[PDB]
């Protein structure tokens, strides 16, 4: 009957969300400011009902949705455009009706439709057959809630905003463009995870490597991080001949990963090695070089020409 | 069985609608006049059954309909593309038979069908099984009732008209085009959307606005209005200083933003001091100027070509 | 089982309807004639079953079916895909069976199926789930009435002829093409639809209007009539001053709309005038001229392009 | 539980059924021969298990089944696929098992399933799942096998052998393609339906009728004949003058319409002229000419594509 | 509580079943050879839980099963494919328990299931009622036969293999492919179906039968045989002329159809020939010239390709 | 999921895996090591989520997956991709997610997806909707959660590790090649195949057989063993006379196959052979030469080489 999707409590703060200040401003203004001071928004003015995030994949749109949901002080409705039901003799609209309707009585609430471009058909697709009932139903019901309930937030996280129909995006309110990460943002994104190996060289090297690794997405950064995690393990693959860097005064000889060519190295059962005698090497520049060697820029120039054209004619902020 | 949807009275005035006088009087002739003056309705005179609205979306079709909700002085039921269940396979038609049944036995009532383009068929293949019979039902319910005796009114509000079926088109009586509001109309939209704010110190400002802003609907204009309301709040959010120029007749001193180069002013922030002792400045021009610069027009010119093509097919007045 | 249709009685005469007396002759010959002269239909000469009406929308094929229904003297029942439909995801063949049988009980019977394309396809991919079963039943029932001897007359009215199936087409009688109204017919339809209103009766005016009104169905002409009827009401809503045109034979001084600077110009509003003294203005010539200035032509060619391909080498029968 | 379906049979000969002689001959082989000479089918040989007819619509395959039923001198069962169908939902195929049980319990019976395409064919749907069990039970009951078993001739008709299931085609025994008739067969078709009226009794006329036009089934020819018969009657409808062509030997003047320039011409209402005194006009070539000019030949080449793809490469007797 | 399924004893044996040497093999060691093993049944040899027969239609799976049932001398009850279903929508698996339990109670047992794909998929709909627990019940009963001594054997037979459910197959062992008979096998089948037919005993002519024919099964070959047998019937029916060939050694005057150009040929009709005096002529190559041209195969290559991907994918280990 | 998925606590051990050095390297660092020492990883290093097992068919990838699942005593859930593509028209996302939920509820489980390749296919048509969304869904679920709860392990299996996730193309994670067994391994598998039963020839003969087979699989060997079990069978069938074994040891006469004339060849026929007197002899070279004869080459040729090409290219880590 209901089939309601649960909303967990993820821990992503504003300090974790690196870069893009204007979006943060828009979101605080959108949700946090009316929660902080409600009597200001009265009479004529009403809060932003339909905020649109857009950009290429892996850039932290879902991550920002989760971030807002962390510091919401409110309910949430996580849902994908495709993943609930899709074409079974029609009827994928009742789900929407129960979604919005059950968001009405529970005031201050945040809806999130992941990838709205999947609903609309660019050539024909389901939009010719039965998905017109979806596109219509969303189009009508999104405005009917803000007419009745007054200020129920719907957050757009589309990848393809220009194939998307013009009728949806004019009913949907202000836009938020997501460009590629900049100096400070990429920099801080390196020092979030791990932190057991006590840093690397000074922050100038994070900027040098940063400018070398500029143009990467958030997922690309995550993959770099994962690579760096796996680096000492692939250094363990090459070893099987363990040297002790420290002295013999400790409880056990600290086994470092290294080749047999280096002196003072001996072999043993690598499977049955305890954690205390293990020791990771320092994270070298070759981590970033292996990252580079994975064929990086998914964000190519010719594809995002359209992104930046559909950007500039509306711009920062928007509808 | 019954499936009641609307039983409310949202307050909308006569003067809220701006563009086209003849478009309003078309409805007024068609809706209120026969109920008000039934003695005139005798013999050869027949009621204007069916009032379709069309045009580029955002301009004010749904808004017009929901104005009519206040202006009707009678019970009515809206409906989207939400004919319920085909899991049973049979009840989809019977719901329409109930819908048309619940309209006619109750004396003068209305039915609002949002987005008639969804309920459309012509190519067939996939339509034949499920929705072809729905379209046929739609056709057959407004076939015999159209002439002689009729206590029902049909309404329509589509995004794009030309994809609709020919049979529904020609058989439906009164279609109306809703263009982009002119300088006087949009000015009137500005004037009404001022509301409870303490005035604006100019009359030519509206002219400046509506002349500069070209190719805007009611929606995005109201969005701009919302923005320009939330501008001085942002000014307050950035600004710290306050020179005491508050009246003694009020309950207490009220915080308003002032310039840094101005002596005798406390610099305690909006966050520290209470919100009940806060004040917003009067609306300027520059807030609207920058609001225009942020919010560029949503309605593209390429979409209007086929709109006007449909107009020169059928036009402002129905048929 | 007992859920039957109600037989209403709209007084539609033969001489009132215009457009093709050959069709009328086919109808009378099929329906009324054998009731009239039953001895003339005894032997090889027989009344064939299944006269198909079709054409563009709003041309009056449904209305012509009602014209048969009026003067047939027939205990008839008509139904589209409303009552006769599957309910339990299965059986709607019995409904056809007892439908035909309950028509076979009283044998001055006509069965009118409005929009036969609803209960028809061609292959349908997964048509065996439902529609093939009912369609097949329909096919198998009227085999015995198509030729040989049975006293039932089937009728049909559809806008899309090519989507109708071959095997149904060869089960059916003569398919009478109903085109758009022509000069003389159209000319007739003006004064008949207007009724007994004072409409300055001269045939030259009808000649002129009929000349000017090119490319119009029958329904749109009734809409035009309706517009012309609504016109003097509109003048009543734009009537500032009134004057007594008629003499003092009636009980009160009868007031009718006039020019502002006229003799005896009473200033009270149109709503304040009582029904006994409220007299509508007489119908002019230019009211129609302006009506057709507002009322643009109805007939789009795109639908008729296939009918141009049809009517030449198809038209009468399949072919 | 028991519900038998048996009906009376009027006169239908072998001679009047025009078409392929081998098809009729094959039916003689399958029907009359085993009853006449049963000792021939005792040992190696067995009677024909089943013959499925197929072709374009209105070709007389149902009429052929009728003819066989007349000339069988046996218990002729005839029932469609969707007639015997589950009302209860639980029980379903037991109706079929009782039916073929009835076929077994009576000595050599003949079964007829009109439109076999209703069931049989499916593309992984299973006709709403539940009715796949009928599809399945039809095979396991041992009807279509070409080995051993009781002599029970199952018959059928279909317009779509490509939609028909391959496994059943392979299972069920013999096919007969029913083609469209040629000069000779068509000529016969003309010369049968005559009756009391002696039109123009020569072979030149019928061979002109057959030679001029082309592309006919059997039902359309019948329709044409009917039209031709009705021609003089509709000419009696438009009868101004009257003439006594009949001799004085009769009881009263058997009147008929005539040309204006005639000796002893009289004018009155044609309705008052009774059956005994109404001499009908004799039929002519021009009557058939006008018949043709109204009633077109009814064959379409789009149906012949998928038919001939099933036939032309193979020839006769099936796929 | 009547559970008396039709026990029968056909006259088919291993000698008159041509082709499928591997299948004949695999059934010999699955049943009859295990009947001769009441000592080395379990231990070395793993007994078969179930045998799946699959392939194109008309290959002879049912025929094979029946032959087996004749041969083995076992308590056999071939299941009704569809009828194991809830009549009252309550009891259902009681019938399964009646089947399997009584099949266990006499342990020279065989259970044959023609069309195991009757339990077709799921798709929701009406499968969730008693059919779900039928599906489960099959699985519990085949877990029942898995335990204890394997007297019962699940002989799976189906036309469409891929539509059968996964979970049945995953708990199922033996899968014997049944292809179309090759040249030798087809020749031997012809030889079998000849039997007691006059003459035609030359191996070059049986080559000739085998050579021209391509891609056939047992059903269509039987049909061909039947046709061949019916040729001399037609040659009797056509030939009016006759002559006595038999001498005084034969007692009865054996009448037989002579050549047309024959001196002193009596011309009494074929219908006047009595049973005692009849003599039908011997078969020739002329019969097979007409048979091969007339009769033709059904199933396409693509079905066999589906069987080849089923062959390559499924069959091995536990698929 | 309604018995489509297998579940058990398997007890499959390292000792039964003959020489799979690759598994023994990769799994022991990826899975076993984290099980042993969870705290052994510095920073945010967390266990592998997905492992692809890839190689030719019949290497017991299932056996290996079960052995992996044996180590934590983890529940082994497993499902076939092929099986849920065509039957349902797989929109199984909701059920996959529920599956994951239920498996997550049970503390560490392992998910096994067999033939992951069957999901891929950039073909087009209606297959797109039943493939593309599954592929998208697969690529989301492979990193559906950010470590934390996907310590629960996904094992993919493929025989054709080209085309999409297994291939050069994109994504996955750590992959392992599962090679065919070498001579020694195959010999050990022969040693482990079934439970012998009375006496065979030498382990070196089996090495000879294993030497004779290059590129043949564990499954091919299992086919040879299934053929081995039929050696006594085919002895029973093919010999006409047998020879006595019972000297002074056995109580009753017991036979082995020989030629008709031999020293101690009993003379009654194979058909006569009673239960007790039947005795399978030892399996000799001649029985295995006959096994060599009756096992044709199994294996596809070009895939081996392509997978060697991918092995040379990739294998280490994700792509
Ligand atoms: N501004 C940011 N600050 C820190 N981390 C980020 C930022 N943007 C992206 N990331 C990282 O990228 C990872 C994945 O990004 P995410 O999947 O949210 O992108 P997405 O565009 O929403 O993808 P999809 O549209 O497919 O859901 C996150 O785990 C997060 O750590
Ligand atoms: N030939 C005519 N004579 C008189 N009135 C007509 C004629 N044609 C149309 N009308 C008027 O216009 C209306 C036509 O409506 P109607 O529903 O019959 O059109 P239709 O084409 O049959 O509809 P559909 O396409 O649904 O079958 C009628 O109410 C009738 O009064
Ligand atoms: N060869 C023929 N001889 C005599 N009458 C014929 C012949 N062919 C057609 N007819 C006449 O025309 C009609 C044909 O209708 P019938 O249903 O028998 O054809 P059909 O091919 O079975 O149609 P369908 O395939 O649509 O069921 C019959 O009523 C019959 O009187
Ligand atoms: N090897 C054979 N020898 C003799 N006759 C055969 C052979 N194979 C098939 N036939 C004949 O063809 C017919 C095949 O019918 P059968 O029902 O056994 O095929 P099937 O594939 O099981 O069909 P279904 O699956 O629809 O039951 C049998 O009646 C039999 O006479």
């Amino acid at each position: 009957l209901s089939s309601a999707i649960l909303s967990e409590k993820p821990n992503v703060k504003w300090e974790d969300v690196a870069g893009l200040e204007g979006a943060k401003e828009a979101l605080k203004e959108a949700v946090i400011l009316p929660v902080k001071f409600p009597h200001l928004f009265k009479g004529n003015r009403k809060p932003t009902s339909g905020i649109l995030l857009y950009g290429p994949p892996g850039t932290g749109k879902s991550y920002l949705a989760k971030a807002v949901a962390t510091e919401a002080n409110s309910t949430f409705f996580s849902v994908s455009s495709s993943d609930l039901v899709s074409k079974w003799m029609g009827e994928s609209e009742k789900l929407v009706k129960q979604l919005f309707a059950m968001a009405r009585e529970n005031k201050p609430s945040i809806i999130f439709i992941d990838q709205v471009d999947a609903l609309t058909g660019t050539r024909g697709e389901g939009e010719s057959e039965a998905s017109r009932r979806i596109k219509t139903e969303l189009l009508v019901q999104m405005n009917g809630v803000g007419n009745d309930s007054q200020g129920v937030l719907v957050l757009g996280a589309t990848n393809i905003p220009w194939q998307l129909d013009s009728a949806i995006r004019r009913r949907f309110e202000r836009r938020i463009y997501i460009p590629l990460p900049d100096l400070a943002a990429r920099t801080t994104m390196f020092e979030i995870n791990v932190g057991d190996t006590p840093c690397v060289l000074t922050k100038e090297d994070y900027r040098t490597l940063g400018a070398m690794t500029e143009g990467y997405s958030g997922s690309d950064i995550a993959v770099v991080v994962k690579d760096a995690l796996m680096q000492p393990i692939r250094k363990i693959q090459s070893a099987t001949h363990f040297k002790d860097v420290s002295t013999e005064d400790d409880e056990t000889r600290k086994l470092t990963p290294c080749s047999p060519g280096d002196d003072g190295a001996i072999e043993m059962s690598w499977t049955d090695i305890e954690a205390d005698e293990l020791k990771e090497p320092d994270l070298t520049i070759k981590d970033f070089l292996k990252a580079i060697k994975s064929t990086r820029p998914t964000v190519n120039e010719d594809d995002l020409l359209k992104q930046e054209q559909f950007t500039r004619d509306f711009g920062q902020e928007g509808n």
